[PDB]
Formats: C-alpha cells, sequence, structure tokens
C-alpha cells in the first residue's frame, strides 16, 4: 500500500548519457549502438538562438568540433547528420551498455520518466506527463537539455523525449528521438506562449482509483453521470474529453474496485464542483493527473 | 526552471538488487561486496510474524535455505549472521558492481530515494522523506521488503533504509542498514500505531525558496516574525519546531534569493493561518516537506 509519484529505475538510460561540446555549448548527448543524439542547437551560441539557420550554422561544422565524453573517454565522431531538431553523430565505438530500445512518439496525457543530467552526467529523475498543450512541467537548467524522457516495458527502453527548450513561462519543449518537437514549439529563442493547459482527466480518474486501492475512499459518492453530462463539467473545469476509448482503458480499475468507470467520473465531478474542502488524496490537496491508467496498474500490481 | 519531486539515479543501487527467497518467502537484498543484506523476516512464515522469536527461528536455518539470485545467477552462500532487523549473507563472489558505499543513519525531516523492488528486480524509483514519527510513506506491496533507501554523493551511495513493515495505516517502517528500525517499530505483525506525523517546517521553508527561485512568489508578504512567535503558530499546525539551527541551514537559500529566513517564516506563518485560497505553489495545493534544503540547493544548481 502507498501510492508514490514513481520514475522507471534510470540505470540502463545512466549508461546512454554522454556529454556532447560543440565550441562553447555543452549538454547531454544519448548513446545507443555507435549513434550520439543530442539537440541541434549544440552549434548555437546564445546570440543564433535568436535567429539561427541550423543548416547553415551546421556547415561550419566537422564531425571534430563535436566533442563526445562518456565518463572520462572521448569517443571518435566519424560521422554527423540533422534529423529534424536532433543531431546523430556517428562515433567508431557502439556503446557497450545499449539497452534494448525504441523511439516512440508519445500522445499529450502519457507520462514518462526524465532523468536530468549535466555535462553527460545524471543528476536525478522525476515523473513527468506530456501535457495536453504539449509542454512538459520538468525542473531543467542550463546544460539539461539532452536529458531524455523514456518508459521501460521490462528490459526495452522506449525513449519519449529529448529536452531542447524552457518556455518564457518556464514549462519545457523538447522533441521525441526522430527530432519532431511536441506541439508547435521550434528551437529558437523566441516568442512561444503553451496553450492552454488543461487536466489530464483519465489520468485523474485512474490517480482516484488508485486512492480507492490504497484507502482513501471519502470522495467516493452515492451518483453516477454519463459521458456528456461529465464532460459538460470538464470543459468548465479545463479538464479533456472523457471517451469510451478512456472508459475502457480504465475497465482494469474498474474490474478490480468494482467502481464503473461513470460512478467515479460524478465523484471527479462533485470533486470539481466542491473542491477538497481541505482534505487530501493520497496526500495531494489537488486531482493528480500524471499518472496514467497503466502507470496505477503497474505501481498497484507491482511490475518490474 | 522548474522543480520537480527528484530521486537519484538508482543505477549504482539496481546493481546491488538481488532476490532472497526462504523457504516460501521471497524478499529483496542487498548486495554489497561479498554480503547480501535483506530483513530478517525472511524466515517467517505470515503465522511467525504474529510472534516470532529470530534467534529460534534462524537455529533451523542453514546457510543454503538462504537462495540468493542476482539476475539469473545463483549466489553461494558461505555464512549468515543476524544483526539487529536485518541478516547478512556471506556469499563466496564479491558484487562485481558494488558503489563506493556508506551505511547512514538518517535523522527525521531527512529525504532519500527508495527504489522499489520485487523478486531482487527493480519496479521503480521515488523520493521520501524520514517522517517526524520515524514512518515513511512509500509505495511497497507484498514482496518489496528489503527494497532500500539512499543518498548519492557523486558516486558514493549512502544506505540509510532497508523497507521491513507495512502499518495497518498503510505506513511503513524500515531499518537502516545496521538493522536498527527508525523509530519504535518492530518487525512483528502486531498493534503498532504510528504517533503524530509532523510537517518538517525547515523543508516547507527550503520548498519556498524554491518557489521564489522558479517565480512563484505570490505568497511572499510584507510581514517577519522570530523564531518564538513563528514557533507557537508551528505548534498549533502539527509543524516540527524551527531551531537557529534550521535557519543556519536555510542560510545560503536566505543569501541567493535575498529574503531572510524569518520574513520567510512570517511568509509560511500567514500560508498556514490563511491557507492556499485555491492558489498553487510550485504546483502544489499543499506546503511540500520531503525537500531538504540540501535537496533544494542540489536542484537549482544541478549538482551531479
Ligand atoms: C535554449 C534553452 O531553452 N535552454 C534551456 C533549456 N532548459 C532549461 C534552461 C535553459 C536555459
Ligand atoms: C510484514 C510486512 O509488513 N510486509 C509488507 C511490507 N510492505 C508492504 C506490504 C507488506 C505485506
Amino acid at each position: 500500500s502507498g501510492f508514490r509519484k514513481m520514475a522507471f529505475p534510470s540505470g540502463k538510460v545512466e549508461g546512454c548519457m554522454v556529454q556532447v561540446t560543440c565550441g562553447t555549448t555543452t549538454l547531454n548527448g544519448l548513446w545507443l549502438d555507435d549513434v550520439v543524439y543530442c539537440p541541434r542547437h549544440v552549434i548555437c551560441t546564445s546570440e543564433d538562438m535568436l535567429n539561427p539557420n541550423y543548416e547553415d550554422l551546421l556547415i561550419r561544422k566537422s564531425n571534430h568540433n563535436f566533442l563526445v565524453q562518456a565518463g572520462n573517454v572521448q569517443l571518435r565522431v566519424i560521422g554527423h547528420s540533422m534529423q529534424n531538431c536532433v543531431l546523430k553523430l556517428k562515433v567508431d565505438t557502439a556503446n557497450p551498455k545499449t539497452p534494448k530500445y525504441k523511439f516512440v512518439r508519445i500522445q499529450p496525457g502519457q507520462t514518462f520518466s526524465v532523468l536530468a543530467c549535466y555535462n553527460g552526467s545524471p543528476s536525478g529523475v522525476y515523473q513527468c506527463a506530456m501535457r495536453p498543450n504539449f509542454t512538459i512541467k520538468g525542473s531543467f537548467l542550463n546544460g539539461s537539455c539532452g536529458s531524455v524522457g523514456f518508459n521501460i516495458d521490462y528490459d526495452c527502453v522506449s525513449f519519449c523525449y529529448m529536452h531542447h527548450m524552457e518556455l518564457p513561462t518556464g514549462v519545457h519543449a523538447g522533441t521525441d528521438l526522430e527530432g519532431n518537437f511536441y506541439g508547435p514549439f521550434v528551437d529558437r529563442q523566441t516568442a512561444q506562449a503553451a496553450g492552454t493547459d488543461t487536466t489530464i482527466t483519465v489520468n485523474v480518474l485512474a490517480w482516484l482509483y488508485a486512492a480507492v486501492i490504497n484507502g482513501d475512499r471519502w470522495f467516493l459518492n452515492r451518483f453516477t453521470t454519463t459521458l456528456n453530462d461529465f464532460n459538460l463539467v470538464a470543459m468548465k473545469y479545463n479538464y479533456e474529453p472523457l471517451t469510451q476509448d478512456h472508459v475502457d482503458i480504465l475497465g482494469p480499475l474498474s474490474a478490480q474496485t468494482g467502481i464503473a468507470v461513470l460512478d467515479m467520473c460524478a465523484s471527479l465531478k462533485e470533486l470539481l464542483q466542491n473542491g477538497m474542502n481541505g482534505r487530501t488524496i493520497l496526500g495531494s490537496a489537488l486531482l493528480e493527473d500524471e499518472f496514467t491508467p497503466f502507470d496505477v496498474v503497474r505501481q498497484c500490481s507491482g511490475v518490474t
């Protein structure tokens, strides 16, 4: 019992983290096989970042201008290409610690572990979600770019995020490992305002199921609702619409707890309309939306 | 920018996790050099746990009754002793992945990363604190016992916690790596009620400093207070007393932000008396007390 914001174990990903230096810019790279992945803005001065032409900036760079370091050993760079907003540096040595991995582009509402790195050295690991506005609310200083977001399925690391940008609002934008930004964000020091950070309704429900499973039941009410009726209230509260798909996804938690998804929705409805009145749920004063249904099942069942 | 509940990278500790089986009981062990540490209740049936005599239970156990597995390779057990509430199984092979490590007994209010394991396999990593009632609010199922709590100082893992007990209230008790329980808890399925879970006042202040540093300033007020005056209010709100030591510990955050500790206290005072009024601080509706001043400095500065 007890329910905690839980990152995947970082070990497998620690073994992939290198330091990438181009001129005076140092950030983090992901070393998988004989490729090192890093943000392409490693080639930018902070001045460049105002209006960078990455193809043009790149012409002035050779393999030997990319200094790649794993621990205190330098990797030889034998090739470089730009894929979207990432650089792929071909090194002459396949990472001996390469885990089984995939590159996956996650949907808004999907959670993942971030291994925050500085100079290719891990500082910590936290759990995030891809927000519906395709931002993430990370913890990232200067030098944290190239820090990656991942899921582990038993022994296979699915890389879903590379850290690129702080927005003027101190939220975060980055890419999948093909270099494509989540959302409409760009690797440029320009006006970039996030849209509405809506609450991930299915995640809140998953977490209400987690709460019931761990003995926090005070918010279970006598009401049910409909998808359409619940959704009117969701809209009003900047909650994502709930789909039949979300309901199906919650089925196993519905099954285990014997609370119909729509009854739980009616509980969530009342929590929205009526607030917490100073009570907590799993030690939170707000409705947590950074546990997926899969996160809840995993943590409630003890998958490894 | 952005501030996140951040565990240390788990890699170094993943490399230490083994499966300990005694008869029908399987839980987690910590393999450091040629010793495997696990809770002594590995030798108990759930029936034993009602009133176990561990010395007597132990007499009926030999080295070969302790089945230790690292990945899918069995370790040969060549000795066993009981130290307080842990077993130390001497194995014939020193863990090749033994990191630099210490055993440290932490104080209430100290935070640490937990690597939750099942059958010696890591499932996740979260950040906890030793509560003032010497419980922790973990996430632990059956088979999670022997999961450890740690800090990393650069490359040296300080092991501070081994998981032992769920209390009937679904909070957690365990030992340091010398087998001594935090608090008055015992490895017995008996009535064990925790005392007052008071808020770690210095940790809340550290986190209010973190918030100011990350642009959440709305709660900064025009008031100051005294230790004695603040403490009257702390008492009333089940907050730990604030000591001059706590003030000194917060000095560097005081320095960096230019907010005197006592002014921040006067801010905290008002937050207690007046609540959040539906506002959040670093995306929390309650005052977070599981970041230490050292946690805040680390995460705000980017130590690795
Ligand atoms: C270009 C950029 O945004 N770099 C960055 C990323 N994350 C956190 C802080 C910073 C300065
Ligand atoms: C003896 C004991 O308390 N075992 C345990 C520990 N942590 C979580 C769940 C359980 C059943």
